[PDB]
């Protein structure tokens, strides 16, 4: 029982997911990597208007869930590996 959110890569593609309630930036990066064809180290998520750069947490915050909820929307950007 988790929440559902939308995704859209700068390349011009989009896909929905079932992001978990306690899904941190890491758990989120793993979701997009599934719905799309980009690794967690090449997917830059964005939310809010204008689109922000949901940076990765650190020691202590890594456990914290993403800033998105059931019914939210985000945008990914294929980084340069």
């Amino acid at each position: 029982k988790e929440k559902k959110i939308r995704i859209t890569t700068n390349d011009g593609r989009q896909s929905m997911v079932t992001l978990k309630s306690s899904t941190t930036f890491f758990e989120l990066q793993e979701s997009i990597a599934r719905e799309f064809n980009i690794p967690p180290y090449l997917q830059c998520i964005r939310y809010g208007f204008p689109p922000k750069e949901l940076m990765p947490p650190q020691a202590g915050m890594e456990k914290e869930p993403v800033p998105l909820q059931h019914g939210d929307r985000i945008t990914i950007e294929i980084l340069k590996g």
